[PDB]
């Protein structure tokens, strides 16, 4: 996250921190994710497509710091790693950039809700806030494009939804942005998602209720004028979500 503020998991209790274990034993941060039910975290396919082996992953919930422990945090393995069959990446755009991680403790259980661990609601079918709506993003992503390390503390910021018409101007992203994606940005171009924020939530208060409207997906640079953050439009993937979380 460029700009915004440091935050704690109690403010974003659906946030999931997703790591990968390497041969040798080192663990690196991969991407964010969001708990949508006790057994399920939703994230982005581009995060996993080069290393699709579920055994390589570690998922934390209730965690506020990148490489240290938080009281009440819970650690999970990935029981099933579901990537979208139709995922693709062009020069800039990722398409169908959505993944599901079925999580379980070492004891075989799903998450236990607490004050620092909670599910976030899915939107209803094609139900998105109007452009101009303020929504929040959360992640451990870069604070500046020049950074090579991620922040140690979780961050959040607020961005506004940008119309498709605005986002599809040739000097924005033209027709690379599709109907299955949402753009969001800062009107003054000072705050944004950045590398490392992928997979994490874009949350909007929708009909008075906190809703997973988007998933951090792609963009050109970070907090660059005329280049909004691009998000998987969750409400266009409900059948996919439902079918893979059924069985
Ligand atoms: N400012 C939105 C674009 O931020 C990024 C970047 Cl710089 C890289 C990646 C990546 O996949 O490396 C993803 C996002 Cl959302």
């Amino acid at each position: 996250i460029i700009g915004g503020e440091f935050t704690t998991i109690e403010n974003q209790p659906w946030f999931a921190a997703i790591y990968r274990r390497h041969r040798g034993g080192s663990v690196t941060y991969v991407c964010g994710g969001s708990l949508i039910s006790p057994c399920w975290v939703i994230s982005a396919t581009h995060c996993f497509i080069d290393y699709p082996k579920k055994e390589d992953y570690i998922v934390y919930l209730g965690r506020s710091r990148l490489n240290s422990n938080t009281q009440g945090e819970m650690k999970f393995e990935v029981e099933n790693l579901i990537l979208h069959k139709d995922y693709s990446a062009d020069t800039l755009a990722h398409h169908n950039d959505i993944a599901l991680l079925k999580i379980r403790s070492k004891e075989g259980r799903c998450a236990q809700p607490s004050r620092t661990i909670q599910t976030i609601s899915l939107p209803s079918m094609y139900n998105d806030p109007q452009f101009g709506t303020s929504c929040e993003i959360t992640g451990f992503g870069k604070e500046n494009s020049t950074d090579y390390l991620y922040p140690e503390q979780l961050k959040m910021t607020v961005v506004k939804l940008i119309s498709h018409r605005e986002c599809q101007q040739p000097h924005y992203y033209g027709s690379e942005v599709t109907t299955k994606m949402l753009c969001a940005a800062d009107p003054q171009w000072k705050t944004d998602s950045c590398q490392g924020d992928s997979g994490g939530p874009l949350v909007c208060s929708l009909q008075g209720r906190m809703t997973l409207t988007g998933i951090v997906s792609w963009g050109r640079g970070c907090a660059l004028k005329d280049k909004p953050g691009v998000y998987t439009r969750v409400s266009h993937f409900l059948p996919w979500i439902r079918s893979h979380t059924k069985e």
